C-alpha cells in the first residue's frame, strides 16, 4: 500500500507547467523528455520585436505584474500577465486530465486581450515552441493541406519510452489575422499560421530564444538575397513570419500573428488515455479546478478575525497560489567544489584569506546529473531550489496538500551525498546557470544552511500522532504509509544530523571554556569579513573579526531544532538506541545555550568569540540572532529567559516596529549600516517563528500567557497589514518590508517565504 501510493503520486504529479522561469511552459517530472515554452511580442516595426518578445520571466517597468490567481500542481491553474509594453493582459489557463498510464493528459488556453492604451490594431507574434530531449524519441509535424501554411490546427505526433505515444495539437484560435497584400505573398502566403521542425543536439533544446531568432534572421537574409528591399519592403509582421517548414525533428516552432485580441488552444493528449482531449474539454475541467480550488481553499484556509472578509479572501488566494505555483522540476549537472581543501576547515585566525586562495585554485567540476521538484522564493530573479527557503515554502504547501509536501521533502532528501550534505543552492542544468554569473555558481560541501524542513517533518508528525482529494492526505491517513516514508527518510536525517555536528563544530576544549557539556558548541561555516551567508542571515551583524572561536547562537538552536525532530520520528519507529542518544544531546544543548550564550548584562541570547587575550567574549547584537532559542521552540515556557526575551520583543525601541519585528535593534550599532540586508528591515519568515512561538505560549496556562496573547494578536495583525497593504498598493509580494515606512523593499515576487502571511491570518497552529 505504500508502494501503491507512492505509484499513484508518481502519476498524480507528473505533468504540470513545472518551468517558473519562463512566463508559461510544461515538463513532465522527467529529466530528458518533452517541453513547452510561449514567446509573444507586439511589431511595430522592423527592429522592435527583438526587444519587444517576452519569453523568461523578469520585472522591470515594462510589466505590471503577474502570477497565478489559482493553482494545484495535482489539477492546473489560471495565470495572469499583466504586459505594459506589450500593451497585453495574458491569460494561461492549464489543466490536467487524468487517464492512460503515462501521467495523463493537460490542456491550456492562452487568451490576450489588448490594454486600452495599445492600438486597437497592434500586431502580436505569438510563438508556441516545443523541444524533446531522448535518443530514442520522435516528434513531427503533420503537414498542411494548404501551400504556405495553416488554416487551421497544427499536430504534432511524438513518441517515447517515458510518454508512450501521444499527440500535441495547437488549434487554429480566434483573432483576426491579418494579411499582406505584397509580392512577397506570392511566395510566403498573405499571412496564416506556420511551423518549423529543426534538430539541434539535445542539450541547447532550452535556448528557445535564440534558436527562434536564428531563423527569423535567416528568412530576413533570404528576403535580403531575393531581392526584397526598401523600395518597396512588405510589413514588419510579415518580414518575421518564417517560412513554413513543418516536419520530424526535436525542435518545433509554432507561430502565429494575430491583429487585436486573440486566443488558441494547446491540447496534450495521451494515447494510452481514453479519447483525445478537445477544446470543450479544456473549458470544462477549467471550472472544475476552480470550484474545487475555491472549496478546498476555505476549509484549509479560513482566516480568523480581522481577516475574514472578502478583500483579505483575495489577497490569500494570492498568497498562496503564486508560491505552489512556483513549484518547478529542474535536471541536470551542479558546480561543487570536491577538492575538500584543508583551508576550508577554518582552523585558524584569518581563515577567510586560505579560503579564498582555495577558491582561487578553481578545483570546481560539474557533477550529476541531479533532479529537484521544489518551490522557489523569485520567478524573475532565483527561480531554483534554496534549501532553508524550502522549511518556510512548505509549511503551507503542507496544509494544502500534505502529500504533495513530503515529495519535495523526499526530492530534496534525495540530492544528499555520502557525507549527509545538500548544496544549499541547487543550480541544477545549463538552463538554470543561464541566470546565475559563473562566479556564484560553486557549491562548497563544508556549507550548511538551517535545516527548516524538519519543521515541515515536525508538523506531520503531528498530523500523524492525532482521488485527488484522497491523494492530498493518503500520507496521513494511512498511518502505515505515514510511518514507511518517515522509516525511509529517518536514515537521512540522522546522516544530515551528524553532518552538522561532524562540519560545524565549535570549539569548547581548546580555550578557556567551562560548560555543561563538551560536545555542544556550534559555528557556521562559511563566514567572511562582513557575511555569514549559510546562516541564512546575510549580514547579521557577528563577532569581529570572524575567529575559529566564534560560537553562534543561531546554529546551536536549529541542532536543536533537529534532535527534538529525531526523538519525535525515532519513538515512532522505536530506534531505542538512538532515542537516548538524542535526549542526552537536547540535555546538553539547552544547558549549553544558557552557559555559552546567555548574557545576563544585556537579557537576551548572543554569539560569542574569543578575546584578543583569548578568553570567551558574549558578542550581543539585539535582534533576530539573539531570540533564536525561543524562535525555535526550545525554551520552558515558565523560564525567566523567555520573559526577559517577550520584554526584548515587545519593546518599541528595540525591536518592535508598528510594521512588524525588526531584524536589528535600533540601539544596535550597526542599525541601517552597509547593504542593511538583515539590519533593520522586517522578514516575514523570522516573524513568523515569532508568531508560532508567541501563540504556543498564548494558549498555555503559565507566567507569561497573557503578555504572549497580547503581542501574538499585535505582531500577526502588524505582519499582515503590512504585507497586504503592499499587496493592494503594489501587487507584489516583497522580500522584506522597511521598518520605518512599512514599504515593501528589495525583490518583488517573492513567493517565496512572504507567502507564510496565508498560514499567519488563518491560525490556530
Ligand atoms: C534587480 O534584482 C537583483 C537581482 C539578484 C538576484 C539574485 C541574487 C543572488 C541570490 C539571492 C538570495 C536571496 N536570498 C537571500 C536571503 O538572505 C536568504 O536567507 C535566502 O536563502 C535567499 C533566497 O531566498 C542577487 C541579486
Amino acid at each position: 500500500l505504500h508502494s501503491e501510493i507512492g505509484r499513484l503520486n508518481n502519476q498524480s504529479l507528473l505533468w504540470g507547467p513545472y518551468r517558473p522561469n519562463i512566463y508559461f511552459g510544461t515538463r513532465p517530472r522527467i529529466g530528458k523528455s518533452l517541453m513547452t515554452g510561449l514567446m509573444w511580442g507586439k511589431i511595430e516595426s522592423y527592429t522592435d520585436f527583438q526587444h519587444t518578445v517576452r519569453y523568461t520571466c523578469e520585472q522591470n517597468e515594462g510589466m505590471k505584474g503577474y502570477g497565478w490567481d489559482e493553482y494545484d500542481p495535482r489539477r492546473g491553474g489560471i495565470q495572469s500577465i499583466h504586459d505594459i509594453q506589450n500593451g497585453l493582459d495574458i491569460t494561461t489557463s492549464f489543466v490536467k486530465i487524468p487517464g492512460g498510464a503515462h501521467g495523463g493528459s493537460w490542456a491550456a488556453r492562452i487568451k490576450g486581450t489588448l490594454n486600452d492604451d495599445a492600438p486597437k490594431d497592434q500586431k502580436t507574434i505569438v510563438v508556441f515552441y516545443v523541444s524533446q530531449e531522448g535518443e530514442n524519441s520522435e516528434l513531427e509535424a503533420v503537414p498542411s493541406e494548404n501551400e504556405f501554411g495553416y488554416e487551421g490546427d497544427v499536430i504534432l505526433k511524438g513518441r517515447s519510452e517515458a510518454l508512450g505515444n501521444y499527440k500535441l495539437v495547437v488549434t487554429k484560435g480566434k483573432g483576426v489575422i491579418p494579411q499582406s497584400d505584397h509580392d512577397l505573398s506570392r511566395l510566403r502566403g498573405p499571412g496564416q499560421t506556420v511551423v518549423q521542425s529543426l534538430t539541434y543536439p539535445d542539450e541547447v533544446l532550452w535556448q528557445a530564444k535564440p534558436i527562434l531568432f536564428q531563423q527569423l534572421k535567416a528568412g530576413i537574409d533570404w528576403l535580403v538575397e531575393n531581392k526584397y528591399d526598401v523600395a518597396d519592403p512588405p510589413p514588419p509582421w510579415q518580414v518575421y513570419l518564417l517560412a513554413n517548414k513543418p516536419g520530424s525533428g526535436n525542435v518545433h516552432i509554432v507561430q502565429k500573428v494575430f491583429e487585436g485580441d486573440f486566443e488558441f488552444d494547446i491540447l496534450f493528449s495521451s494515447e494510452s488515455a481514453g479519447k483525445e482531449v478537445t477544446s470543450k474539454d479544456l473549458e470544462r475541467e477549467v471550472k472544475q479546478a476552480t470550484e474545487v480550488f475555491g472549496e478546498r481553499f476555505a476549509r484549509v484556509f479560513d482566516l480568523k478575525a480581522p481577516f475574514q472578509g472578502d478583500n483579505y479572501k483575495k489577497f490569500g488566494k494570492s498568497m498562496f497560489s503564486n508560491l505552489i505555483g512556483g513549484i518547478g522540476y529542474f535536471y541536470g549537472h551542479s558546480l561543487v567544489d570536491r577538492s575538500y581543501a584543508p583551508e576550508y576547515d577554518e582552523e585558524n585566525e584569518g581563515f577567510w584569506e586560505d579560503a579564498a586562495e582555495a577558491r582561487a585554485r578553481h578545483q570546481e567540476a560539474l557533477e550529476g546529473p541531479y533532479e529537484l521538484f521544489t518551490s522557489i522564493p523569485s520567478r524573475p530573479f532565483f527561480p531554483r531550489g534554496f534549501l532553508w527557503d524550502e522549511g518556510f515554502h512548505l509549511l503551507p504547501i503542507a496544509d494544502w496538500d500534505i502529500d504533495l509536501a513530503l515529495e519535495i521533502i523526499k526530492s530534496w532528501y534525495n540530492l544528499m551525498d555520502e557525507d549527509g550534505w545538500i548544496a544549499r543552492e541547487q543550480i541544477l542544468g545549463a538552463e538554470a546557470r543561464s541566470k546565475v554569473p559563473k562566479e556564484f555558481q560553486t557549491q562548497y560541501p563544508h556549507y550548511a544552511n538551517p535545516p527548516t524542513l524538519f519543521l515541515v517533518l515536525d508538523n506531520f508528525v503531528e498530523r500523524l500522532r492525532k482521488l485527488d482529494e484522497t491523494l492530498s492526505t493518503a500520507s496521513v491517513d494511512n498511518p502505515e504509509v505515514g510511518l514507511e516514508y518517515l522509516r525511509r527518510l529517518y536514515p537521512l536525517l540522522r546522516r544530515q544530523f551528524d553532518w552538522f555536528r561532524k562540519t560545524q563544530a565549535g570549539d569548547i576544549k581548546s580555550y578557556d571554556r567551562e560548560a555543561y557539556s563538551t560536545k555542544e558548541a556550534y559555528r557556521w561555516r562559511g563566514r567572511t569579513v562582513s557575511h555569514c551567508l549559510t546562516s541564512g542571515l546575510d549580514d547579521y551583524p557577528r563577532p569581529q573579526p570572524p575567529h575559529p572561536g566564534e560560537l553562534h547562537v543561531d546554529l546551536m538552536s536549529w541542532v536543536g531544532v533537529m534532535v527534538k525532530s529525531l526523538i519525535s520520528i525515532g519513538s515512532l519507529l522505536g530506534a531505542t538506541e538512538d532515542v537516548e542518544f538524542y535526549t542526552k544531546v537536547l540535555d546538553a544543548i539547552e544547558h549549553n545555550l544558557d552557559d555559552l550564550h546567555w548574557s545576563e548584562k544585556e537579557g537576551c541570547y548572543c554569539d560569542a568569540t574569543i578575546d584578543e587575550f583569548e578568553e570567551h567574549k558574549l558578542v550581543c547584537h539585539k535582534g533576530y540572532i539573539s531570540l533564536f532559542p525561543f524562535l525555535t521552540g526550545l525554551l520552558k515556557p515558565d523560564s525567566p529567559k523567555l520573559g526577559k526575551l517577550l520584554a526584548l520583543i515587545g519593546d518599541e525601541s528595540e525591536l518592535w516596529s508598528p510594521y512588524g519585528l525588526r531584524s536589528l535593534s535600533k540601539k544596535d550599532e550597526f542599525y541601517g549600516t552597509a547593504e542593511n540586508y538583515w539590519r533593520s528591515p522586517v522578514w516575514i519568515n523570522i516573524n513568523y517563528l515569532a508568531i508560532v512561538q508567541l501563540y504556543n505560549i498564548a494558549t498555555q496556562d503559565g507566567p507569561y500567557k497573557e503578555t504572549a496573547r497580547d503581542l501574538y494578536t499585535r505582531l500577526r495583525k502588524n505582519i499582515v497589514e503590512t504585507v497586504y497593504r503592499n499587496w493592494e498598493e503594489t501587487g507584489f509580494a516583497w522580500e522584506q518590508y522597511n521598518p520605518e515606512t512599512g514599504k515593501g523593499q528589495r525583490t518583488q515576487h517573492f513567493t517565496g517565504w512572504t507567502s507564510l502571511v496565508v498560514k499567519i491570518m488563518s491560525g490556530h497552529h
